[PDB]
């Protein structure tokens, strides 16, 4: 019957470990390029006769 | 007597004039890559025995 294959492999490359890079919350903002202030929004304003 | 010159110049060019850009205090933000975020600031701590 069916079971669970595995295929063997190599060891782990260093190269391909990334996600040490993003597994906390804090992770998550210090991996953006640029964080969302609010001196960075610009209203518009629709004013009438 | 000493008098104050004044050389004749020619009509501004475009490219010349960068202030435009920053005038405002706000434009002073507004050109700046990032801005400081108080979630990037990592502080040491000395642990004694």
């Amino acid at each position: 019957m069916h079971t669970a294959e595995f295929l063997e492999t190599e060891p782990t490359e260093i190269s391909s470990v990334l996600a040490g890079g993003y597994n906390h919350p804090l992770l998550r903002q210090w991996q953006s390029e640029r964080q969302l202030t609010k001196n960075m929004l610009i209203f518009p304003l629709f004013i009438s006769d």
